[PDB]
């Protein structure tokens, strides 16, 4: 298994090394590094001519002269002041006329501003600026290790750095601390191996997977809710569509993990009753432990009355719009069948900039999601604008760790899916592919297993004045057994009459509902996980297609550590996926953990005529190369019919799991010491 | 597989035919039957000299002159008036000087009294009277089909009888109605195939198994809570022990079923909060449907205020007694270490006759169990002393159907197990068998599966005047897939120093807790299901014991329908087990349904010195042939020690399940019509 690579020129390489020079030892400043001198004395005012937008720069300066979030404090985009500052900073980065002015602005920020705040605006700018297109971003877990690993292993790294090494390596092994080469390796367990407060803990290997969490972070920085989608041209008109697709797909995938663990559907809650599923983040900031929400949390308390009424009102509005058939307000009146209605509900639920026709949201345009994250996070109200007790719900990099995150968005998609039943359902004729028929589909054995995975966590530690004189160590390694599966083929048999360009899609869906009974397309159309999308020229007669799971376009390879990125740069290359598909879900997670006896699911292949791609979303996500609605044909209900189309095939499938069932078993000292 | 038989003489054979003559078409009277003429004119008063207790007879006559529960009304021993009348009836039967007087009294009852009331006292008298010892009892599901099969199938039988056969056999098949020979067979689903109101429904194949339920009914009539245990001699002093053992074992067996179904530990509840798991009995009486308790039932309502205070007080008394190290009241002072302590707590929790040192319980001796069943049953207060809306908790034959049954007794055994930690824990020395060592234990593959089981359900129907002139039809058969498992051997390897008489016990226990983590003997000693108990002579050197599951003494063969009993009688024979082990749990249920991949458990063999059997309980249950406390050595905690005793062995074991996972699949017309 070789990783696909891509060729880059000398300019790109030079810009790549520059951006990476600002992603090192992020919680500390190195006066020996070139960036410190540049950044410390950069005069934004004096170079105001090197920015395409003078107003944005002046607003930044005006804001900056008043002070920004101090260093070391936690930064969260869900807090007004912090967000506005971060956004002003983003504008300073985005409007730099050229890479050089941008780099200097970045260095300025790195030296003067809050590390978290800088990293946030930095990450987004690299994604948004045209001149940095293709630039490979370092893994978020490598940049925010304190957000991707529990305190028990963070504390072990702290103890190692404080002791300046291992004092008794033979004893350290019993605490998962091993030395390999010149690296210190830390075997890190998911939380279900240290605390089991509720049954949802059984899903910890999935909800705490660094790749899954990185995936949500990438989703957000690819296109922040506070920013307009203008830059992406077409996506703007299809933004709400993308919202639905992303969350439906994520919720459905999470649902599958629940199913193979016997946890049933995503729980429903009320803002007027205790929230059943609590959550205890084993994370910490530099000033406080993350807030905890005990099981059966009394959410309807005096501190949340007003917020709950707002959330209620927000839901009420939508439900009433569905009833009367029209969305009023926001400067327009949309009937449910309007051609922009789909984008409206999506933008409405997310309360994004595009809902208002602006480039950035304002503080007074209150958000359902932000307020809901606030009350579900269970944190006491902020001490002040710059100080708050964070919860898993305050970061896109830790959101998926909280069971209520899925419950919140499942509630939202719940309404979105209700809205979809008011639309014209897909007719049997529009779904039919005259001349095309799928005679059979055979799927190879589906097997999951846990496999060790390492990543650089050195950013967890603080370097010595002497250590800063020499090259960075990239000394610490965090090792966790992560979910994965064996590659598998899908053999498709297609009997055709005429020759035509066809599109073939591969989905994965449940076979039974939570109670073990047969699924129903009428109520379960939204439970199909899109796995593949590709064009294929169908020749008259017999057509045999073989798609290997490693080829599914929906997923990407694991990221490589910054150190391997450099070696690859010497060759004038960059990982293909890491550069162009950084937002895709890691392929090692395309399958939910199976069971020893094999858990029931079904694959489905659908092939339809290839045609218009005039309003595709390639500038956003590469695989979106058609005009059909995202998730087609499971994007909305379908005109109930008891006789399936010949161009769609459903194949039963079983997901088995090999090796140790529980991930923590691979971190038992007796085991890894062999 | 041949069923063990037993030889019986002419006297026995004649009495067996007499007792069975009163178990036919029980809801109807046959004036053509000999018993009718006998019973209709039998004069109890005139024969008073034929009973060994004249007071008992006069009390029955005095009571009977005021009236008894009318025919067709539902009978339940949990209602005062009904119980008192039944007990008087039981005394009339128990004190008959000889079988003939007994028979005539019974015939009198069958003609004049409420069917259910009669069957109840009849069943018990047959078990208690010395001259009827060994008499075979008909299966309870054959006598009370309307309490062992849901109404959907009962209504089908009614339809068949009203039509006097099938009007369209070909159509009837699609509804589970089939004709085989001269029988009408009805495929009957467990409730989870028709309504899935909560996750507990997943357990319906077990909680509704007719054998499991019959088992509870037999436990009761064997020795009612309202009767003293005097007749059984030693049982009286060890009654409490027997109470703990019966329920703990049953709760543990049920816990195993939850485990392989991902349902965790037995839920805990509060009398002051909504009861989470509801229950919908798909049963009916002749006047009303059974009462239903919806999920999240508001149990703390004005109707239950006083009852709940009584229940709370009952529990407080016990908790405080434990805290102060002594039980006070009920005519004595018992410190926790008193030899009479164990029986006191069991008799206290059951509020039985022996708690008071009386023959039978009185109306004012309020029962925790009866009141708890009253409020958990959720039925509205009784219309009057003879009329009430029944719940599954009003019958020993339907109790195991209701999830709260296990929650109630789990709560009670929880208190019993807390009491046991105040006693002297078995020391390692007493557990040690000097010179005996179990080197190894090997268990054959553990495999479960569903298999069709039939029983006579003709009592569900009413016969015609003409049909009554001829022999009873035994026309209707109920067919259901019931749990079962393949036979398996356990090879025990023992290394002895000298020769001795040893006792060997076999238990099945969980391997992991509900969260999937290792079990702990300090906290899970009460979770070991006793499977076998037998004496074996040990010779010096190497010993090898091979026990087949069909040999385990704790279980019994399934019961035979009454028609088969007659045929066997012609040869002067009766089924061995049905005769003297009717109270045992059906062996086809000794193993919980497994999983396709195999669910983890562990078998443990323990061998100790065979000695004293002075206070054994053979008169009650055959297998209780020792002096040791029931469930030894897991009858109480053990002096925690990380080093295993040589004479005890634990072996990991996996229970797989073959064929269809869901029982209802075997009742699908397309399936059984082949
Ligand atoms: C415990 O607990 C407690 C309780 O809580 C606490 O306390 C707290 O504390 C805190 C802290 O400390 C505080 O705060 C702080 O304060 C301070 C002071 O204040 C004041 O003052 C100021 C100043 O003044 C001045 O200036 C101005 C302008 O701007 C003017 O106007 C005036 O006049 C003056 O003048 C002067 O100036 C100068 C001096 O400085 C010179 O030039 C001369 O001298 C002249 O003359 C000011 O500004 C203020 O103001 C305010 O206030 C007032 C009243 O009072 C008013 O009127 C105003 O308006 C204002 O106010 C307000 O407004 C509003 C309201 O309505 C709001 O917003 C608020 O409130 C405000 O405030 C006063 O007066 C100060 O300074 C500081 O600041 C800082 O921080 C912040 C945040 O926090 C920011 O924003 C800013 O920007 C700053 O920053 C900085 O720092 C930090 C730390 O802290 C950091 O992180 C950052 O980064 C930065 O850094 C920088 O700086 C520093 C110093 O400062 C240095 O050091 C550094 O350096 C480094 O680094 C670099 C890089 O970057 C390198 O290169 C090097 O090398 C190294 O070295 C840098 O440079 C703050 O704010 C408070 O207050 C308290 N609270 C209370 C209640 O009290 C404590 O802390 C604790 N403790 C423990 C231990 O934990
Ligand atoms: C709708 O809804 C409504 C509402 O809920 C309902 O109503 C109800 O109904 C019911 C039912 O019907 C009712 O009840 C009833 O009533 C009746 C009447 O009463 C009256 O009367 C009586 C009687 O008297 C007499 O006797 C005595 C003695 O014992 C004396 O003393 C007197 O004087 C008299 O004498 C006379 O008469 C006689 C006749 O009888 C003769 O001998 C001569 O003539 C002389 O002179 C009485 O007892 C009563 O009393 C009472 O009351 C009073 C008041 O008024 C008082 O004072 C008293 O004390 C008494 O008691 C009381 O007490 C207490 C109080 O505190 C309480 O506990 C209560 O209250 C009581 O009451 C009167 O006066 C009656 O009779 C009836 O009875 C019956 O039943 C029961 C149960 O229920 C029982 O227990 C009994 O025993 C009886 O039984 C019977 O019947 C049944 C049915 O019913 C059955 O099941 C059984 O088994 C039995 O049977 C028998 O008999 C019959 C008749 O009756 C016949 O028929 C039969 O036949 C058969 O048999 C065999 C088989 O087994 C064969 O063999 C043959 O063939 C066949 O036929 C048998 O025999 C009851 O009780 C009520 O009341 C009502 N309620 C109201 C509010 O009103 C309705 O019903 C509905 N409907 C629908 C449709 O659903
Ligand atoms: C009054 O409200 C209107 C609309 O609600 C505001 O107009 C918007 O202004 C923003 C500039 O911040 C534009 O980006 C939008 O396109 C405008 N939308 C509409 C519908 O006009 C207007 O700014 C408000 N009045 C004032 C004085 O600000
Ligand atoms: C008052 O109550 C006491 C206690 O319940 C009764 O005493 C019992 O009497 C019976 C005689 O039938 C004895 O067998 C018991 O051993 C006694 N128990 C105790 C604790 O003493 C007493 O009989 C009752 N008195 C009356 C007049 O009914």
């Amino acid at each position: 298994h070789v990783l696909k690579t891509k060729d880059v020129d000398t300019v790109f390489v030079e810009r790549q090394k520059k951006v990476l020079s600002l992603f090192q030892d992020v919680d500390q400043l190195n006066t020996n590094d070139e960036y410190y001198k540049i950044g410390k004395d950069y005069d934004i005012e004096a170079n105001i001519d090197n920015y395409t937008n003078k107003k944005a720069v002046e607003d930044f300066l005006k804001m900056y002269r008043c002070g920004f979030l101090p260093k070391y404090n936690e930064f969260s985009v869900f807090h007004d002041k912090l967000r506005d500052e971060a956004i002003a900073l983003f504008h300073l980065f985005y409007y730099a006329k050229d890479f050089d002015t941008f780099y200097k602005s970045a260095a300025f920020a790195r030296v003067h501003l809050n590390q978290g705040q800088f990293l946030y605006a930095y990450y987004i700018a690299i994604i948004q600026r045209k001149d940095t297109y293709g630039i490979v971003l370092p893994a978020p877990y490598e940049i925010y290790p304190e957000l991707f690993v529990n305190i028990d292993t963070t504390y072990k790294m702290f103890r190692t750095k404080m002791q300046n090494g291992l004092i008794n390596p033979e004893a350290a092994v019993e605490y998962g601390i091993v030395k390999e080469d010149n690296h210190y390796v830390y075997y890190s367990n998911y939380s279900n191996a240290i605390t089991y407060y509720n049954e949802e803990q059984r899903l910890a290997y999935f909800t705490e997977d660094i790749g899954l969490n990185a995936y949500y972070f990438f989703f957000h920085i690819h296109l922040p809710f506070w920013w307009t989608a203008e830059k992406y041209g077409n996506l703007k008109e299809r933004r709400g569509e993308m919202y639905h697709y992303f969350y439906d797909q994520l919720l459905t995938r999470y649902y599958f993990e629940r199913l193979t663990n016997g946890l049933g559907t995503i729980p429903e809650f009320s803002w007027y009753s205790p929230v059943k599923t609590g959550h205890y983040p084993l994370l910490t900031s530099y000033y406080t432990p993350f807030s905890q929400r005990p099981n059966f949390y009394n959410v309807h308390s005096e501190e949340n009355y007003e917020k709950i009424r707002f959330l209620d009102a927000y839901e009420n509005y939508f439900v009433q719009a569905l009833q009367k058939g029209v969305f009023e307000g926001f400067g327009q009146t949309i009937y449910l069948n309007d051609s922009k209605a789909n984008s409206f509900v999506g933008n409405y639920w997310q309360d994004n900039a595009d809902l208002y026709g602006e480039e950035v949201t304002k503080d007074y345009q209150r958000s359902y999601e932000i307020v809901a994250r606030q009350v579900l996070g269970a944190a006491p109200k902020p001490f002040d604008k710059y100080t708050f007790m964070p919860s898993a719900l305050d970061f896109y990099q830790t959101s998926l760790r909280d069971p209520t995150f899925y419950q919140l968005y499942n509630r939202i998609i719940g309404y979105f899916n209700q809205f979809k039943q008011y639309l014209e359902p897909h007719s049997q004729e529009k779904l039919h592919f005259v001349g095309v028929k799928v005679n059979n589909v055979v799927v190879d054995k589906l097997v999951t297993f846990f496999e060790y995975y390492d990543f650089d966590a050195t950013n967890t530690v603080f370097l010595t004045e002497e250590e800063l004189k020499t090259k960075y160590p990239h000394n610490l390694k965090v090792r966790q057994p992560r979910l994965n599966h064996q590659p598998f083929n899908i053999n498709i048999d297609i009997k055709a009459d005429v020759a035509t360009d066809a599109v073939v899609k591969i989905f994965m869906g449940p076979k039974y509902n939570e109670n073990g009974f047969p699924i129903t397309l009428e109520n379960d159309w939204m439970k199909f996980f899109e796995m593949d999308w590709f064009t294929h020229k169908i020749t008259p007669g017999q057509n045999t297609i073989v798609r290997n799971s490693n080829e599914f376009v929906i997923f990407k390879e694991d990221s490589l550590p910054s150190t391997e990125l450099y070696k690859l740069l010497e060759k004038g290359k960059v990982p293909f996926d890491m550069s162009e598909d950084f937002g895709y879900l890691p392929k090692r997670l395309m399958l939910p953990r199976g069971t020893k006896g094999g858990f029931p699911f079904q694959f489905v292949v659908f092939v339809y005529p290839f045609e218009s791609t005039t309003k595709n979303l390639t500038p956003y996500e590469k695989f979106m190369i058609d005009n059909k609605p995202l998730g087609y044909p499971f994007d909305r209900p379908v005109d109930t019919s008891c006789f399936k189309q010949p161009n769609i095939f459903f194949r039963d499938v079983s997901v088995y799991h090999e090796g140790e069932y529980h991930a923590y078993e691979y971190n038992v000292p007796a085991y890894f010491s062999h």
